[PDB]
């Protein structure tokens, strides 16, 4: 009556092949980009173009990726769940929980002024929290429980996406014209990246697919380069454009308040 | 070369004694209080005295406690971690992650007006997120890793407590006189309850103590009755007093803006 574990990273694997090389190279590249962006944002801080949100995101991502590179499978980075015989990437989900709220806070503070926050920002944060928590619970469970939690997380995510779309449209119609193009791209980067995470979940060992750990982590690396680093670069670019507009227009941005939008789409 | 699990709730335990009876009675009582407060807040919603935060907190607490009563040890409510041989109360920590942000959001929105949120509210939310995530990581790990994560969570918690103290002092010096007493009590209920969670952690199977699951859960039940239900009742009471003041004073609360405080203590 023995019990062998058979979790990811316990039995020795012949880590060879082009896919593993690409995997490690992409982790190293993401770490390097994150740390470089961290330094660059630290230098840009004094010009009020890079807020604490992007710096924190880059910092946390750098630690995430260094732990991935050197201790991907040693706990607590890998949570080994016994009865379900599952391997949860707890480092990945912890990084999600840290950053996604900060990404949404930066989105709600795209310009940096005071008094622009609203109750809907807090509701957005709550929905994102629920979505990611239910994703973790689905990852740590099996069977119908996992599917139910995935569905609840999907509902939370639909609400979160609707709120974020409202924020993006408001930013587009309030921010100066010079930023409009940038905003569109950022929105794409927001939706192209985020939407990747739910699908990999279905295709990986978590969920009901059969992706290798390396392929799933490669997809997550790309989705992180998109959702975090590119999104932060766009955020910093937009803030720089806003600073230039402030310099050209006596320091004040155009003032729109107590209006309505979102008609039709 | 066999491996027996020995997690909480696997080997049959003779669930008998006065302590178990008190344990189950307190879980049932907390569930009943939470659901009753949920209904009561739903009725009070239309008078703008009970916000969505307390309703959500009561709702989530009711589900937490029903799952505790009926499936405390079945996963995903109990995460069984293999190499570390630990039993993480994932339902408890999920409920923490859901509610603590909402409690802080309600604290930052004690009055309910628009434009009262600030960047410091978002930083507070980030610090609370980090604190609870590090608490979970410590719970799921062992040895020096757990101690290090506990220390980082403690630092996050000190920052969170400092921010909350600032919020409480601002509420005390901005809200009407009639509410001052209430505010003090709420602060106590906030600090008496929250400070209980770090200590039980040290004394339980999580951490480095030897509390029984039942005693730890009893302590957590009391700390939840204090931090959530009593705190929500005080929040609703304060909002009712504010509504009365608004009725007596043409609907507007006293207006204080762009001032400073926190000198000395
Ligand atoms: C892979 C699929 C996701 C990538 C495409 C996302 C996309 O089109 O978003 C950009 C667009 C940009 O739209 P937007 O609202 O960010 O830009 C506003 C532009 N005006 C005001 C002129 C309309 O966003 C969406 O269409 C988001 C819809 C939800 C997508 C997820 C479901
Ligand atoms: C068990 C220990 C915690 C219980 C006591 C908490 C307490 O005294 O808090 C109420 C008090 C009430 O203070 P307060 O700042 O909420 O009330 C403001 C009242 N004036 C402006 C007149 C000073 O809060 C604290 O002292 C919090 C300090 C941090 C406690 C945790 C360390
Ligand atoms: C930096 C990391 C980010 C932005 C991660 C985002 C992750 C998601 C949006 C995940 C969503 C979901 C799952 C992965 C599974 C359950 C269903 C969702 C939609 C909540
Ligand atoms: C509704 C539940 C609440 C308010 C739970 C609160 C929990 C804490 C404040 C926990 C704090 C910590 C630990 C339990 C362990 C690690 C150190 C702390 C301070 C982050």
């Amino acid at each position: 009556s023995c019990y062998v574990a058979d979790f990811l990273g316990m039995h020795h694997e012949s880590h060879e092949g082009a896919l593993y090389s690409v995997y490690k190279s992409l982790e190293w590249g993401c770490f390097l980009i994150s740390i470089g962006l961290f330094v660059f944002y630290l230098q840009q801080y004094r010009k009020k173009t890079a807020g604490w949100e992007v710096i924190y995101i880059a910092f946390i991502e750098s630690f995430k990726y260094i732990f991935e590179i050197f201790w991907p499978h040693n706990n607590p980075a890998q949570l080994n769940i016994y009865g379900v015989n599952k391997s949860v990437p707890w480092v990945r989900y912890m990084e999600w929980m840290i950053t996604c709220p900060v990404i949404l806070m930066a989105l709600s503070n795209i310009s940096g002024e005071e008094g622009e926050y609203t109750h809907r920002s807090m509701q957005l944060l709550a929905t994102d929290q629920g979505a990611i928590l239910c994703a973790i619970t689905a990852a740590a469970s099996e069977g119908a429980i996992s599917a139910v939690f995935y569905a609840i997380g999907v509902c939370y995510g639909i609400c979160t996406f609707y709120f974020c779309l409202q924020i993006y449209i408001e930013a587009y119609f309030t921010l100066p014209e010079t930023c409009h193009s940038a905003v569109k791209w950022m929105a794409v980067i927001f939706y192209a990246g985020w939407l990747c995470y739910p699908c990999f979940f279905l295709a990986g060992s978590e969920g009901w697919g059969n992706l290798s750990y390396e392929g799933s982590a490669i997809g997550h690396c790309i989705a992180d380069l998109l959702s975090k680093n590119a999104w932060g670069v766009m955020h910093w670019w937009i803030r720089c454009q806003l600073e230039e507009y402030k310099h050209t227009h006596n320091g004040q941005l155009p003032h729109y308040s107590l209006e309505t939008r979102a008609k039709m789409r």
